[PDB]
């Protein structure tokens, strides 16, 4: 099984791939997602967002070693799209970028899972 440096190394290499996809227009993708809302600029977010997370938390979680397996990063990387897909409406930015970034994750972690099978 992984070590706790190899998994951590794997986390960083998912998390990397997020926070440096661009749009065509060369703008970051995790722009918005790095932090959460301001509770005093979007108090309507946080009485409908149940469980909010940003990638500020999921790279803490890396650092800290609370994560113990990719899939469970995988899950924080469900809800950060499902809820900017909740709070944001189909069409907007907010919502393709969440999708866009779902989709960078997705195929990232297949590419490293592919490489460790041969």
């Amino acid at each position: 099984g992984s070590s706790p440096a190899y998994l951590k190394e794997i986390l960083e290499q998912l998390l990397e791939a997020i926070v440096v996809a661009t749009n065509p227009s060369g703008r970051l993708i995790s722009e918005l997602f790095q932090k959460l809302p301001s509770k005093v600029q979007y108090p309507d977010y946080y009485a409908i967002i149940k469980e909010p997370i940003d990638l500020k938390t999921i790279a803490q979680r890396i650092q800290n070693g609370s994560y113990k397996s990719i899939h469970a990063m995988a899950k924080d990387i469900d809800l950060l799209a499902k809820n900017a897909k909740t709070y944001n409406e189909p069409g907007s930015q907010v919502f393709k970028d969440a999708n866009s970034i779902k989709k960078i994750f997705y195929m990232k972690k297949a590419e490293i899972e592919h490489h460790e099978m041969a």
